[PDB]
Order: structure tokens, then C-alpha cells, then sequence
DNA sequence: TGTATCTT
DNA sequence: AAAGATAACA
């Protein structure tokens, strides 16, 4: 079915044979059979399809997917045309235009162009029941996305991790703070953006850190 | 009504 | 665990 990127499957397929993951996917399937679950099944792992795992430079970690129709498509905070940017993404764009002087609102919500540059656009929980934020927490996704973070922590060098919100910040303990850069702030949702996201300057700080590590910076305007 | 984080 | 409070801004 070509839903998992090859390089990701190579390093993460060990999780597929573990009971927690088997039982997790059974739970999601039972949810789909009685409720609407987002994103659609072929888009749960879009974040594996945008770049090689060895080419990841930045990890943006959010909480869980958008819970409204036609919004989530497997890249955190992104929406496919023609759906308008949800409030969280409008807040991201709004921080981008104060933080990055060249950034202007791109007129859509598809962040695939960041992912193609090596920005991993991950959520801690990768499915959600329609209309109920974080309804699929504590079911097994956190152990899977822990394995993602742990692989990058151990096999990469000089990554920038942006942990947005309390649930994403639970991954901080798994990251070697002397070998990677961890920036943390509040979630960009309107319900929390006022607790630090506006003013966090994570996008310029990310490029500063990449620069100093001798890596190419993210062109936040490309997407 | 719609989109987190804290307290009990 | 979860209801309700707190929070801000359409
Ligand atoms: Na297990
Ligand atoms: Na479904
Ligand atoms: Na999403």
C-alpha cells in the first residue's frame, strides 16, 4: 500500500510486531467502524513520506491531529488545499511574520514544503475521534512516537526539536539536551497561544542553530 | 457556540 | 479519569 516511507519503515518496522502496536491499530480500526476518525487511514503516516529519515533536521511536535472534517492529513498543523488554515495554523503564520521578516501569509495551509526540507511534522498522538481533541491519548501512540524520537535522538546529530504544548513536551526527557537543541513553548491553539507561543521566535532560533551547526537553514517561506 | 491548561 | 474552572478571542 505504500503508506510508510521506505527509510522510515526500515528503522521503525520493529514496532509493528510489538503487542502495544498491534493492539493500538486494532483500537483505531474499531473506532473507525463506529465513529469518524481523523486523519483517513492512508494519511496517518504522511509524515514518513516527505523526506528520508536521515535527512531530518528539525522536528516539530504537536499534540494530536485536527479533529474536523477534511483538515488533518498526517502532517502536524497542515491542511490540504482548498481547506483554509485552522486557527492554530493562522497563529503559527502570525508568529512567522513577526519572527521572519521575509515571511508573508502563503494563502493556503499545506506545510508539505517544510516537510520536504527535512522538517518532521509529527504529533505525539496520530489519530483522533471527530470533534474530540486528544480523544486517542494514552492508547499506544505515545510509545510509537517515543520510538520515532528515540531513533532520531540516537542516530542523528544537532537536531532542533520544537515541542509545542504539554503533551509534546512529554518527549523532552527522551532527548539528549547536550547533543540536540530542544525549544519548548505553548501550543499555538487559540486556547493556549497566549502562554508563550507568540514571541517564542522558534523559527529564527531554529535557523540560527542550524547555521551555527553548519547546516542549511529552513526556508520557512517555501511552503 | 468554536478553537489548551489547570484545579479539584 | 474526568468535570469544571480558567483563559482569549472570533
Ligand atoms: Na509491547
Ligand atoms: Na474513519
Ligand atoms: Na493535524
Amino acid at each position: 500500500s505504500h503508506m510508510f516511507g521506505e527509510s522510515w519503515k526500515k528503522h521503525l518496522s520493529g514496532e509493528f510486531g510489538k503487542p502495544y502496536f498491534i493492539k493500538l491499530m486494532g483500537f483505531v480500526a474499531e473506532e473507525r467502524k463506529h465513529y469518524t476518525v481523523y486523519p483517513p487511514p492512508h494519511q496517518v503516516f504522511t509524515w514518513t513520506q516527505m523526506c528520508d529519515i536521515k535527512d531530518v533536521k528539525v522536528v516539530i511536535l504537536g499534540q494530536d491531529p485536527y479533529h474536523g472534517p477534511n483538515q488533518a492529513h498526517g502532517l502536524c498543523f497542515s491542511v490540504q488545499r482548498p481547506v483554509p488554515p485552522p486557527p492554530s495554523l493562522e497563529n503559527i503564520y502570525k508568529e512567522l511574520s513577526t519572527d521572519i521578516e521575509d515571511f508573508v501569509h502563503p494563502g493556503h495551509g499545506d506545510l508539505s514544503g517544510w516537510a520536504k526540507q527535512g522538517v518532521l511534522l509529527l504529533n505525539a498522538v496520530l489519530t483522533v475521534r471527530a470533534h474530540q481533541a486528544n480523544s486517542h491519548k494514552e492508547r499506544g501512540w505515545e510509545q510509537f512516537t517515543d520510538a520515532v524520537v528515540s531513533w532520531l535522538n540516537q542516530n542523528s546529530n544537532g537536531l532542533v526539536f520544537l515541542l509545542w504544548g504539554s503533551y509534546a513536551q512529554k518527549k523532552g526527557s527522551a532527548i539528549d539536551r547536550k547533543r540536540h537543541h530542544v525549544l519548548q513553548t505553548a501550543h499555538p491553539s487559540p486556547l493556549s497561544v497566549y502562554r508563550g507561543f507568540f514571541g517564542c521566535r522558534h523559527f529564527s532560533k531554529t535557523n540560527e542553530l542550524l547555521q551555527k551547526s553548519g547546516k542549511k537553514p529552513i526556508d520557512w517561506k517555501e511552503a
